[PDB]
Parts: structure tokens; C-alpha cells; sequence
């Protein structure tokens, strides 16, 4: 396709490796580029893990009111919410908002000890029928994002449906589902990423994420009004360890997917 063609091209002037799979539910096409390739999801499992928990709160009535503590030992390298609350205790929905909206990777790690661990989140993702998805590790260390390597990753096409069958299908009940949608529309980070290849006005839900190797990620459900949704994973790694994030390649991916 056109579509490919550009993708490729975006792939080849960029240096990178860059993974794209997009679902339009208007008439349930798929556009997939790398999209089997497994990539380092960096913050986007975050998505997952909160996920686990809107499952788990299913049966678990008021879980998301259970309070976590959080200590100073906690702190990681990026926790713009979790270090407000030192010596305080955060409920899980704040945990969950501070992971989704503000890549807090406190917040994050409290999430995935909620579920036990980062094996308990992999088995989430199995429970959706999403066999690909794989956690292995905690906040800081699941973004090393070496080449090659499978831990702390999933391929686009893998995440795109996942993705879907949260926000929009029936992996979570009504209400789970409704609540991750906010969550995820109600994001502060991905101004520069998919959000900036698209048109202004439409409504995203989206994920972001960086990591070593120049990984940089993002993962959305877009509403244009007027329309019907669309998801869409961009995952991109570069060959060099201390690479620059380049959020404007998942821009111009959404572009070219999205047109
Ligand atoms: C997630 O990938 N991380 C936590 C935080 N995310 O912010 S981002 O989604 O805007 O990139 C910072 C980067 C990253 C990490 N290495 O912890």
C-alpha cells in the first residue's frame, strides 16, 4: 500500500525500528507495519497494569479505595505524583490516574505489587487472550529496551488489540472499561506523540512511553468526532543505547495512518 510505502520510508530516514498497528473500527482494517515485531513497551504497560487492577476491583468491591503507602524508598527515577504523597497513602485509582495520566512509575510499580507482581500482569494480559504481552520487570528496570531482548515487551499488533478489547470491547465491565477510557483521555504526556500527528480537535486516549535505545511509544484509542474510533499502537527503538526519544516519528506515523 501508499500507506506502507510511507511507513517504510518514515522507518528507513528515521534510522529506527519502528512498529505500527492501527485498527479502524469503521470498517475493522488494519494497518501493520512491524506489527509481530516485539518491542520494550516501556510506560504504555502501564495500561496493563491498571488494567489488572479495573478487573480485580470487578469482584473486589471498593479496591480502588484501598490505600497504598508511599515511602521515600519507593521513589524511583520519574514520579511526578508518587513523590507528593511521601509518607502518605495513595488509593489505587490515584495510583492508577498518576501511572496513566502522569507516567508515575511509583504509582506503577504499587500497581503491579497489587496484582503480585510483574508475572500477575503477564497473566492478566493471558486472561484477555493477548498471549504476547510479557512483564517482567519493575519500575525502573522494565525500560532498558536492549534489542533483542523480550522482557517488558509486546509486538503492536498484540497491544492494538489488547488495547481495543479494553477500551472499546469487553475484556473489562462497563464501568472498568468507561473508567480506564477517562483515565487514558484524561493523559497530560502525549501532546508530542500520536496526539501531534493528528487533527487538533480530535478526541485521544493515549499511552505514551520512553526508554533506553531512543524507545520511544505511544498508544491510543482516537475518537475523530463524527466518526468511529480508531486504535493505534507506534513503537520505535533506535540502534544506539543513549538515542534521543523522537516523539515526532510517532506523529508522523499517526499522520500516515490516519489520512
Ligand atoms: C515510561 O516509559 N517511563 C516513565 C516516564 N514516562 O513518561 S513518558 O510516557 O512521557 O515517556 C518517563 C520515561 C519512562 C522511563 N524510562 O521510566
Amino acid at each position: 500500500a501508499d500507506v506502507q510505502q510511507k511507513l517504510a520510508e518514515l522507518e528507513r530516514q528515521s534510522g529506527g525500528r519502528l512498529g505500527v498497528a492501527l485498527i479502524n473500527t469503521a470498517d475493522n482494517s488494519q494497518i501493520l507495519y512491524r506489527a509481530d515485531e516485539r518491542f520494550a513497551m516501556c510506560s504504555t504497560s502501564k495500561v496493563m497494569a491498571a488494567a489488572a487492577v479495573l478487573k480485580k476491583s470487578e469482584s473486589e468491591p471498593n479496591l480502588l479505595n484501598q490505600r497504598v503507602e508511599i515511602k521515600k524508598s519507593d521513589l524511583v527515577n520519574y514520579n511526578p505524583i508518587a513523590e507528593k504523597h511521601v509518607n502518605g497513602t495513595m488509593s489505587l485509582a490515584e495510583l492508577s490516574a498518576a501511572a496513566l495520566q502522569y507516567s508515575d512509575n511509583v504509582a506503577m510499580n504499587k500497581l503491579i505489587a497489587h496484582v503480585g507482581g510483574p508475572a500477575s500482569v503477564t497473566a492478566f494480559a493471558r486472561q484477555l487472550g493477548d498471549e504476547t504481552f510479557r512483564l517482567d520487570r519493575t519500575e525502573p528496570t522494565l525500560n532498558t529496551a536492549i534489542p533483542g531482548d523480550p522482557r517488558d515487551t509486546t509486538s503492536p499488533r498484540a497491544m492494538a488489540q489488547t488495547l481495543r478489547n479494553l477500551t472499546l470491547g469487553k475484556a473489562l465491565g462497563d464501568s472498568q472499561r468507561a473508567q480506564l477510557v477517562t483515565w487514558m483521555k484524561g493523559n497530560t504526556t502525549g501532546a508530542a506523540s500520536i496526539q501531534a500527528g493528528l487533527p487538533a480537535s480530535w478526541v485521544v486516549g493515549d499511552k505514551t512511553g520512553s526508554g533506553g535505545y531512543g524507545t520511544t511509544n505511544d498508544i491510543a484509542v482516537i475518537w475523530p468526532k463524527d466518526r468511529a474510533p480508531l486504535i493505534l499502537v507506534t513503537y520505535f527503538t533506535q540502534p544506539q543505547p543513549k538515542a534521543e526519544s523522537r516523539r515526532d516519528v510517532l506523529a508522523s506515523a499517526a499522520k500516515i495512518v490516519t489520512d
